[PDB]
């Protein structure tokens, strides 16, 4: 019943390691999930709706991990705080590289994917901005750029850079270096200046 | 003779303001250029080869503008120097928004587009790294991150952010604010921490 939907999801994720969404067929997904093609369609309209659900669970998982951080303040310096937050995305998407990579490419192609990505990027920008402002009210950060324009560019940086790394793009920051790199840039641009 | 190739190029660029590459047909391009469909094919294999040539001229124009800067040192502070370099890309691609935007999307789809973008991103990263290092030998910049990993992430930032703005994406930095935003981040992350 439910367990089948989960099987279609797990099959899709497993096949996206080895190839793109284009070379995955509804029949491939049905086979893998141990159901037939017409049973597949009872659970999802398309292969693309499978991706969307997948991306949706990943992004929500990152989002939830970030709320947990926000509610339970990790006790530390400014540098470590920021690193902990960037680490949420680096870990969460880095554990779901095929879904990430495919979810990025379907932004060009799927309006729902584009808008889901958009909703969350906005949510995460807003929270980064809310935290930069909080940091400024306290006197820890100088009032340089508008907080929200700063948050925007720094979050756009992480998206490009994190996914470039994960995909192994030329050029990219090696994955083992990406986190320190992004953090140096967040911390100097937020506190400097 | 040559003037026709230029007409196909100018037609393509003009039609990409109003719609995507998908909704532009070879016949559309031929019409506009005042030639027939089989004459089109004498000059280009495909519509996609038209885009490539277009992207190639833009990217080379940015590249050339950056060399001019590099050879003739503008006399100024560290902040203005960097701003002048980022301004090359903001101006050059901002004058060619449809070609940019289309050239970004065809990266997913065209290996030649992907590799052209890749060659230049590498070239521009290398030069940013060479300049960060020069700045460090002089004692103006501290030896924090590896210069080349720093250049990489900052250049990835500009790509994402500049194009997000130009496309009017949600979310993005307003185009009238994008340059100051990127510069604050370059300068604090290069000189700070
Ligand atoms: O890196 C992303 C989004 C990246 C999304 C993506 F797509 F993967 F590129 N950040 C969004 C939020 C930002 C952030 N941390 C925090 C906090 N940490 C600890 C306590 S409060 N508050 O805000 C961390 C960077
Ligand atoms: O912004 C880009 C590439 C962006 C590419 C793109 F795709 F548009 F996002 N920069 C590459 C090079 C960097 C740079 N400036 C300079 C100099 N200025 C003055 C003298 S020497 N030396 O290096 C400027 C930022």
């Amino acid at each position: 019943g439910d367990d089948r939907e989960l099987a279609i999801l797990a099959t899709a994720e497993n096949l996206l390691e080895d190839r793109p969404l284009a070379d995955i067929s509804v029949d491939d997904l049905a086979k893998g999930a141990g159901i037939s093609r017409p049973t597949f369609y009872f659970y999802f309209p398309s292969k693309e709706a499978v991706l969307l659900t997948l991306l949706d669970r990943v992004v929500n998982q990152a989002d939830m991990a970030l709320q947990t951080l926000a509610e339970n303040p990790a006790d530390t310096d400014r540098e470590n705080m920021w690193r902990t937050g960037i680490n949420v995305f680096f870990e969460t998407f880095g554990s779901h590289k095929a879904v990430t990579r495919a979810g990025q490419a379907a932004r060009a192609t799927s309006v729902e994917v584009a808008e889901l990505w958009s909703t969350f990027m906005q949510k995460w920008i807003a929270y980064t901005a809310a935290v930069i402002d909080a940091e400024r009210d306290r006197g820890a950060a100088p009032r340089t750029l508008p907080a929200h324009e700063l948050a925007t560019a720094l979050n756009l940086m992480n998206e490009r850079t994190l996914f470039a790394s994960f995909a192994g793009e030329q050029p990219s920051v090696p994955e083992a270096r990406v986190l320190d790199t992004l953090v140096h840039i967040w911390v100097t641009s937020i506190y400097g200046e």
